[PDB]
């Protein structure tokens, strides 16, 4: 089995996103523009690009209205379909908030959900500088997006205010919201193509994520003393992710490491995971050994069932 994983924008941010990780390198994924602007998706570098509702919207933006978001989606509801054929997996992308991620993004999520993909939404919010009809407007869009996808990662855009001083460039921001989405496809995309010592594969990756709500995705990286719980801690840090560790019900963990990675050092990892998480949690954990790595461990949480 080689699953087919597609990643799908809709409306500006989500293809902003999308935009920015083909620039930066991802094979074996196939990226999917939806918009219903029709000049913004002509400069899309996806090799896929669905433009949605040009009878309703004549071929502009939504508007910010999430109902012309909705019913353009409705409208291209085939072409939809067509572009969606064959995953086993869909990342869905999209900013909450306008009018096409927040009406169009519930719709491809059904339809990728009707379709037996495991189906995974990442959103952001709105920042609260852009004031309360957006954000309104933004809280509607993820409680469609939670019915209709299998998992959902919410990026409030207000955290990005945590994580910048006075000078730093907006699109540098916008690059650190960027990573959440890339390093989960990519980290999917390593889980299929390596053999683990022990074994982790995409039907472990659909008892953790389908049919659930929130999930927080992480990953964290360390070498040196102390490098299992440092990565651990990372991992679960979360600081973009409005969902916690706290009370998950079910986990995904990885870790990577050289031949040097100890027993004792996998179980603190997982020690850090487990005091984080519900006294039920199913764990399902994972182990790669990677003969060039020397001291860098690399570990991996997705955490879900809240
Ligand atoms: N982090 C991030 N947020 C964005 C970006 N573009 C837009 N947003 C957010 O997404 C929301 C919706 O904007 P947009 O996607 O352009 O609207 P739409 O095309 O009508 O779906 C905005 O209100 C912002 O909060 C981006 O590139 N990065
Ligand atoms: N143990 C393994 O088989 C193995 C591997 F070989 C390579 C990489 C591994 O972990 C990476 C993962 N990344 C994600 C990302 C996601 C998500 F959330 F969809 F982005 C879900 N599950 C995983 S598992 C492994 F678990
Ligand atoms: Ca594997």
């Amino acid at each position: 089995h080689m699953a087919t994983l597609k990643v799908i924008g809709v409306g500006g941010g989500g293809n902003n996103a999308v935009n920015r990780m083909i620039d930066h390198g991802m094979n074996n994924v196939e990226f999917i523009a939806i918009n219903t602007d029709g000049q913004a998706l002509n400069l899309s570098k996806a090799e896929s690009k669905i433009q949605i509702g040009e009878k309703l919207t004549r071929g502009l933006g939504a508007g910010a209205n999430p109902e012309i978001g909705k019913k353009a989606a409705e409208e291209s509801r085939e072409q939809i379909e067509d572009a969606i054929q064959g995953a086993d997996m869909v990342f869905v992308t999209s900013g909450m908030g306008g009018g096409t991620g927040t009406g169009a993004a519930p719709v491809v999520a059904k339809i990728a959900k009707e379709m037996g993909a495991l189906t995974v939404g990442v959103v952001t919010r709105p920042f609260s500088f852009e004031g309360r009809k957006r954000q309104t407007q933004a809280a509607a869009g993820v409680e469609a997006m939670k019915a209709a996808v299998d998992t959902l990662i919410v990026i409030p855009n207000d955290r990005l205010l945590d994580i910048v001083d006075k000078s730093t460039p907006m699109m540098e921001a916008f690059k650190e919201a960027d990573n959440v989405l890339r390093q989960g496809v990519q980290g999917i995309s390593d889980l299929i193509a390596v053999s683990g010592e022990v074994n982790l594969d995409f039907a472990d990756v659909k008892t953790i994520m389908s049919n659930q709500g929130s999930a927080l995705m992480g990953i964290g990286v360390s070498s040196g003393e102390n490098r299992a719980v440092e990565a651990a801690k990372k991992a679960i840090s979360s600081p973009l992710l409005e969902t916690s560790i706290v009370g998950a019900q079910g986990v995904l963990m990885n870790i990577t490491g050289g031949e040097s990675l100890s027993l004792f050092e996998a179980q603190e990892a997982a020690d850090i995971v487990q005091d984080a998480a519900d006294e039920d949690v199913n764990m399902i954990f994972g182990t790669v050994i990677n003969p060039e790595l020397q001291d860098e461990i690399v570990v991996t949480v997705i955490a879900t069932g809240f």
